């Protein structure tokens, strides 16, 4: 089970990657929001952990929007990590994510949600 973390906070990304790896997921990381949709197309992760507050002012909800509108990528499960002050708005939309986890992230909660969406590695 393969996860891509799209997060420019490298310290957070490394922490979350380690928790997920300890549970048995294979995990990759990218700091590059501009590039992430095409990376997901080439690599096809089983799940994406997607930060809202990406580099250079990028809105990670917009990446989710591109993914939920792409016929080949719209079923990749998406866990948003971000300020919960944005979740109520985003949950209404056609391009809502599959799970929303507040920053500051509880790594164990994130691991649980990943397993809930794609199953735990066995």
């Amino acid at each position: 089970k393969k996860i891509l973390i799209v997060e420019s906070d490298t310290a957070l990304s490394a922490t979350l990657r380690s928790a997920l790896e300890g549970r048995g997921f294979t995990v990759d990381e990218t700091t590059d929001g501009k590039g992430s949709v095409e990376q997901i197309r080439r690599d096809r992760p089983d799940l994406v952990v997607l930060a809202v507050d990406l580099s250079a002012g990028q809105n990670g909800y917009l990446i989710c929007g591109k993914l939920k509108k792409d016929d080949d990528l719209k079923n990749v499960p998406i866990v948003i990590i971000g300020n919960p002050d944005g979740f109520a708005q985003h949950r209404k939309l056609k391009a809502h994510a599959d799970e929303y986890v507040a920053k500051p992230v509880d790594a164990d909660q994130l691991v649980e949600r990943a397993g809930a969406l794609i199953g735990f590695p066995e």
